[PDB]
Formats: C-alpha cells, structure tokens, sequence
RNA sequence: UUUAGAAGGAUUGCCGUCAGGAAAUUAGGUGCGCUUAGCAGUGUACCGCCGGAGGCGG
C-alpha cells in the first residue's frame, strides 16, 4: 500500500511520485496527521 | 432517570411435458408369579288433606 510506501520511501515510489506533481515533499501531511478530539455534544449522540 | 427520545414496505403474476426397481435367503435353544381380603347413606321416598305459592295428618 501507499501507506506501507510513505512510513519508508522507497523509490519505487519517489521515482513515480515527483515526476507528476513536484510536490511530494508537502504530501508526505500524510505522516503527522492531527488527531480526531471530542470539543462537543449534540441530540444525536446518545 | 435505561446506545434516551421518533417511524405505513407496497402494488401484479400459468412451472411444465416423459418414464420397468430387481434377483437370492434356516431366528433359535432355557425358564415356579404369588401371600392376603366382609359393597351399598337406611334401598327408597307411599296414600290423602287444606287451599289460592306456602302447609300439615298416617
């Protein structure tokens, strides 16, 4: 998977990756993404 | 004070045609049922008498 891909690059993907966009260094914002957290509550959660 | 509190599933319909189950057989030898006993609520409810339902004699 592309996951298992951006944990250790490979090249294989690296190869791939900069030649359509010139911009994988910005997307890889998939590695320390935020966590989800509870601020609030509403009538549709019990 | 409940994973709290809410809810219209609904209308219609052609399953059909045909057909060889079949041949063979040894269920057999034994055997202690057996002590005791009272059928009935009285064995029936009969003749009359007053008296417009309820009563009284033998």
């Amino acid at each position: 998977t592309v996951m298992e891909h951006l944990q250790e690059d490979s090249a294989e993907l690296r190869h791939e990756m900069e030649e359509l966009t010139d911009k994988y260094d910005e997307i890889r914002g998939i590695l320390n993404m935020p966590s989800m957290q509870p601020y609030r509550t509403n009538q549709f959660i019990k």
